[PDB]
């Protein structure tokens, strides 16, 4: 039976569940929280161990913790690396990828005082410190896929958050032309070309009205 | 030979490693980053992969990213489960002892004005969320560790979060008696009893010119 996801109609932190599931060819469905009183349900029903989402309904679990669905989908469907070496680069990079997607996640709710500032933070450690390492990965062994010559988490992740650098701004990619291929590559693999085509489970990003419907249902 | 660890002088995203490290009896050693020039070596070095420490060199990598050592330090060692649904628990458990800590982590540098507020969040979030969830999860099968019935990361990471929650305020623990028997049992395995019993590696809490010495270093 197909996984059931549990979040809000949006990305936020189940969009990279919502890529590697469609990575790994995954069918899934989506239960949307629309009001207050969808999450409320979620909580009262016992269904979420710490009151958060996501959640994700997997072979008799309702797992919560974005990492935990993460790393479980990842190793159930053979994107984790051949041995416990392989994991470590591959934990490695994207712990990298999640620090750069958390500052670009939390911009929409950045005092928008401090905002311009954060947003420069953003484009001097996309071009001074993320991107040039993932670049210098690439460089260094040549081969298609950054760990183990065979697709990973890593490389999902990774394209993932390259489509959101290039949203923000598409000259940060411009010095990186290894990230570049490994972008069109990724985006070419079958299951991963379905899920960014017309109809595919990839959210739209944010809106000011969108973000303001997320605030009142988990009030943060 | 013994992994090295580079990190400050005090907890901060290294202590997670000395507890797991200590609770699998692996002997380490430290290089601790005293002065700016000590860091920029390391990044000059070209060690740190995202210009960031923890690292630590073990089986001939520098390993950054403090998910990505544990991850590896888990699995070589024993301490991640028996199987990926095993994992996938102790995954959700440590990864919400890990939202807990960083609240805790970050209130030496939260502006004092706004510090009350953030330690209430605290003290609300670790009474009415993180430890029911887990005085429940013991509740549930009455076994002696948190998933398994064996020796887990998830009930060192766990014991590791009781004792920073008692130094925050020890009227916290008083309503969850299986964590506090979870606390006294973990704190009395042979490598962990070592490692909080004087000479053990365990790093004391910060002071204000401790908190001083670092944010000249990193500057954050
Ligand atoms: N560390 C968690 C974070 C989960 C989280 O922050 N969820 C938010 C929505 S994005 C939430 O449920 N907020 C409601 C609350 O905390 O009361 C993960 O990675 O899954
Ligand atoms: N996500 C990283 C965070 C590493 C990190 O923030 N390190 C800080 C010190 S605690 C640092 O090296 N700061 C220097 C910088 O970012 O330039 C991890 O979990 O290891």
């Amino acid at each position: 039976v197909k996984p059931m996801l549990h979040y809000f109609n949006g990305r936020g932190r189940m969009e990279p569940i919502r890529w590697l599931l469609a990575a790994a060819g995954v069918e899934f469905e989506e239960t949307f929280i629309d009001t207050p009183e969808d999450f409320e349900k979620l909580k009262n029903d016992g269904s979420l161990m710490f009151q958060q989402v996501p959640m994700v309904e997997i072979d008799g679990m309702k797992l919560v913790q974005s990492r935990a669905i993460l790393n479980y989908v990842a190793a159930k469907h053979n994107l984790y690396g051949k041995d416990i070496k392989e994991r470590a680069l591959i934990d490695m990079y994207i712990e990298g990828v999640a620090d750069l997607n958390e500052m670009i996640l939390l911009l929409p709710i950045t005092p928008p005082a401090e905002k311009d500032a954060k947003i420069m933070l953003i484009k001097d450690r996309t071009t001074n410190r993320y991107l040039p390492a993932f670049e210098k990965v690439l460089k260094s062994h040549g081969e298609d896929y950054l760990v183990g010559n065979r697709l990973s988490r890593a490389d999902i992740h990774l394209v993932e958050l390259l489509y959101l650098v290039e949203e923000l701004d598409p000259s940060l990619l411009t010095n990186f032309p290894l990230l570049k291929a490994l972008k069109a590559r990724i985006s070419n693999l079958p299951t991963v070309k379905k899920f960014l085509q017309p109809g595919g489970a990839r959210k739209p990003p944010g809106d000011e009205k969108s973000v303001e419907k997320s605030r009142k249902i988990f009030k943060f």
